[PDB]
């Protein structure tokens, strides 16, 4: 009996190598979240298979229908089995799937094309003249929905009353249209990613600022499932002898195609 | 029915307030961990009154007859339900007992004395002896010591990295013991020491004593590991779920954050 | 029942919502004074309906065919219930309506469009041709004018001292209509002149404008008295006290304090 | 019938003058409030005569007692009929006596003696080493007792407990204190009475920081009596004619003992 793994087409955690076209199974992907899916599986002992979600969408619940989309539907849902993928532990998503200890630490941060004016975000917030974004149906959408913080609200009412959208479908597209807005467009995406973008060729892109929040990528499983303990253990096991560090150190900083 | 929660008087997680001596109940103690407990407390109503662990440890795996002692010990055998204090989530404690999300990150530190600074156009600059981990496990000059019954110490003795393990080589032989049984101890011997005492402790505890007086020691380096405290609860217990909620919820809700800014930052005197 | 609130369109106190067009009620306007009306209606339950007094004047008397005009006009013959809008208190309207306690200071200033930098070891430095009103008085190469039936007009009409009755002389013998309709109308006089108009103005509205893109007008010299903003019900009213003790609370609890500073200064540029 | 003016002993309000001895009668005192006294009496048409309060405060209500002293004592009990003295309008001497409209704006400051390293209030609130005080009986102390601001919550959290007392009995004292502290002690007193005292050689103290809030003075009167709206209009008057701001002028900068 394999396990179903629903992961999403996202860098560096899963990439579709270079020669997908010739390639069967999962030896046509490559990744952070393929190595920590073979860790979580040499560890517990089961058996695999990579499924990427159908719906580019990290997850989340649209108001007046009351339905999951992408990895957190496609577990609610009984389509997958295990989700190893950049998923934002939250308040609202723990009620519906069980998330394992944190494995990789994150903030939400502000990036934009390469003294910086914006600084901190409560100048950006202040300077309406340099608008900003936010993927749409991520963690980062639904924390400033929710938030209470009087910056933060105004934050909020700026985007949701905007033209055109600021809301950007997917991370790739925000970083293409953050480069090609000459300064004029800025992105909040999470630390991780923008780290990866920062350090990755042309490096026109670069980290203002500090980090809003605190979150946490955590493995996620369907309510009431079996597998929480082993995943949960086995994060608990890889974080101890630290294979975590060496994932990430291997995925964000041993390439190095970047001048710093 | 009120439950038995357990802290450990560790600046500012738990402080003995000024005037204490007459005051009774949960009014005895302030700090960060008893704001944490009545955030719990008002997300999901309950009574609770603040005791501490007897020996004052957090809780180690004891060797030989297996037992458990300081805090974990109190939670497993029954004589506690929760403990609301700096916890760390490590993978022997999480086989024993049940972990929340982790409301605080953390990692460990390398601490030593200011050095004085040097005189050499007429700008005044600091040199430090020590730099990183790799380069105080080479050096002799500089002993370093641990917490005694702390997952540092645990995390140490079975480290498969080179550096560390030398380390922990160096720290198993040494005599007399650097290992100290308090925090405490440990900061009054990096500043009596001269400079020739390194004590590893938890990234926000060495920020803590950097950011208060008399601010003659200084935190060197990054952090070696990365991890986080949470809120403990036996095995087999209804209230981790509430706890885990009432985690998020305060994490969401950036209470956490204007705390650690109120207690870390807010109360700095150098 | 549901009282009637008058108010005058001027920023930031009431300035209508970009999308204004598909709503109705008081959804359609925002500002300070709205969300100084918000306040009033949570300390004290009542419906208040947002209303534009017709003419938009703030209240004068006639000398020859006496009758009252605008938003005290409008308070004195039964035709509004209360005034919640920047409305300077003043002795004449004391006599014909009620004035709470002050929620805002001001003063008379001068308004004169910002002069270029200046070259001329290579520093640039404002020089401007008013430096108070003794100067302005004094000199008759700049024209000089208030708003139409207003409260300063009323100030330089009744005036002994020498350099303010000299100003209401010349106010009389220039001969432009060099008094404003409105007080957007006279920034722009002030900012399309080049250089050749003075504008009279309380000082909230000038640093409002001073702080607004494009900027291209600044705040000379000092108040030249202290007034200040009341909100007025008619004589006999028993909506007088209430109003009364809500302003005392709010200037209490700092909310009018918090307004001023995300109205005038959390919103500024250049 | 003349009317008892109830009034108190502080510059430059109200002045005791060095040649009283020889004077009898109203004649012995000078100020500000006198000059205001004289001029309400001359508009509205009643005889006065200046008392000083018995005790040398300005007023307060006690805890588990419920009772009044001070000027306001002296008005809702019968004592005096009106109180022309710097008396602050607040929101609970409003609901026991009638306050005419504001005579003379001010606000909360800061008193040192003379790099400025106290700054504005949050940072005096931060360091610990210099000690910071008000007067008791007055506006500022229960202002600091009833705020809800985080930073006025910890002002008020550190003056309540404090060994010595760091509250002073008067403000003359508190300047004292001051002057005799080396700037080891700071006092929070009202904007009109520390530019005076800043004014005054020998010159030792200064202003620091912005006001905190603002207030003003005004005529008080006991509940229900007669003589608010003629004191209201006079203040109104006096007000719109300047006579106020040429006393103000006078008694605060038309002498000048200092340089600036
Ligand atoms: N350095 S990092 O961001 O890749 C990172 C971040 C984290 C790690 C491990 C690593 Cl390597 N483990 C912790 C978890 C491990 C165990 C101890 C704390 C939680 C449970 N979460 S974390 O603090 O989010
Ligand atoms: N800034 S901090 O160290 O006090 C801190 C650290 C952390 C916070 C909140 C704060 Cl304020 N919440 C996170 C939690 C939120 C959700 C994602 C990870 C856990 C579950 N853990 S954390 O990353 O260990
Ligand atoms: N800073 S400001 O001009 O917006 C401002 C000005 C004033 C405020 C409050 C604020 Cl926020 N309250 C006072 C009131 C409070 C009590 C004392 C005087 C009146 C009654 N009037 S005020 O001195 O005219
Ligand atoms: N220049 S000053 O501080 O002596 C001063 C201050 C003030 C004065 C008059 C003077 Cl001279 N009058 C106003 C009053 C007049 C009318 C408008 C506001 C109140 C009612 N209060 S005030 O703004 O507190
Ligand atoms: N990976 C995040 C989305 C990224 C973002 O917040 O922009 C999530 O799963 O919610
Ligand atoms: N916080 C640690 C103790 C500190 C240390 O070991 O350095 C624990 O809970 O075990
Ligand atoms: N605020 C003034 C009008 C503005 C002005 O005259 O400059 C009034 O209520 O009369
Ligand atoms: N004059 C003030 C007291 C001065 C102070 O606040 O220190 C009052 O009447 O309340």
């Amino acid at each position: 009996k394999t396990v179903v793994v629903t992961t999403i087409l996202e860098s560096p955690y899963v990439m579709m190598k270079k020669n997908h076209e010739m390639l069967e199974g999962n030896e046509r992907y490559e990744g952070y979240c393929v190595d920590l899916a073979a860790e979580i599986a040499k560890h517990c002992g089961f058996k695999y298979k990579l499924t990427i979600v159908g719906d580019g969408k990290y997850g989340a619940r649209d108001a007046d229908t009351k339905i999951w989309n992408g990895m957190v539907g496609e577990l609610v849902y009984g389509k997958a089995d295990i989700a190893i993928a950049p998923l934002t532990i939250t308040l609202v998503r723990e009620e519906v799937i069980d998330f394992s200890k944190p494995f990789m630490s994150l903030g939400i941060s502000i990036m934009i094309k390469k003294v910086s004016p914006i600084e901190s975000a409560e100048d950006l917030s202040k300077q309406t003249e340099i608008a900003y974004g936010t993927l749409d149906s991520g963690s980062t959408k639904e924390f400033f929905r929710r938030s209470k913080i009087a910056v933060f609200d105004k934050m909020w009412t700026y985007m949701r009353s905007a033209e055109p959208s600021v809301f950007v479908r997917t991370t790739a597209e925000g970083v293409a249209r953050v480069r090609k807005s000459k300064g004029k467009y800025a992105y909040l995406l999470e630390s991780t990613m923008n780290e990866y973008i920062e350090q990755r060729k042309p490096c026109d892109t670069m980290k203002v600022g500090g980090n809003l929040d605190s979150k946490g990528y955590g493995i996620a499983t369907p309510k009431g499932s079996s597998l929480g303990t082993p995943v949960n253990l086995a994060v608990l096991k890889l974080s101890e002898q630290g294979v975590l560090d060496k994932l990430k150190n291997k995925w964000w900083y041993d390439k190095g195609e970047c001048g710093a």
